[PDB]
């Protein structure tokens, strides 16, 4: 009892935050580059130096047919995407608790942690493939984009089965 509400609000605020912080910080790719050759460590808007005599310096990456996947990746449309419906899930599931007994906004919030999480899908691959454009690897903030998608999934399921547990009660 209770203890569903619980863990989608607490689910909720979980993947928020973890993508919320992975779109906004530098570590997704480590790479070899220059930012005015040492390692550097890329996010999604700046790479910066972080091994040699510019150690702490950025630029805003130059992302710049063919071209529309460029564009996808210069506006990263799809993480900002899935903080914003992230939101819309927390905005319906810390809502609920006014307004009871109409139960399709907890449906909405179910539809909006799925489809984030579908969201958060497509913009790795648009990342995974904007890169391959080598002693390369991931940082800490991809792998918490995937974890916010992973968490993202479960407050989903949890939504949909409170959907479902509190319609069959309107038969008694």
């Amino acid at each position: 009892r209770g203890v569903q509400m619980l863990l989608t609000t607490v689910g909720a605020f979980a993947a928020f935050s973890l993508m919320t912080i992975a779109v906004g910080t530098d570590y997704w790719l480590y790479s070899r580059g220059v930012c005015k050759e040492v390692m550097t460590h890329s996010g999604l808007w700046r790479t910066c130096c972080l091994e040699g005599n510019f150690k702490g310096l950025c630029k805003q990456i130059d992302h710049f047919a063919e071209y529309f996947l460029r564009a996808v990746r210069a506006s990263s449309i799809f993480p900002i995407l899935s903080v914003i419906l992230l939101f819309m899930g927390g905005l319906c599931i810390a809502a609920s608790e006014f307004y009871k007994t109409r139960h399709n906004i907890i449906l909405s919030a179910g539809i909006f942690f799925v489809s984030a999480g579908l969201s958060n899908i497509i913009g790795i691959i648009v990342y995974i493939s904007a890169n391959a454009g080598n002693s390369y690897s991931y940082g800490w903030s991809f792998y918490f984009g995937a974890l916010s998608f992973i968490i993202a999934e479960m407050v989903g399921v949890l939504a949909v089965h409170m959907f479902i547990d509190r319609h069959k009660q309107l038969t008694g």
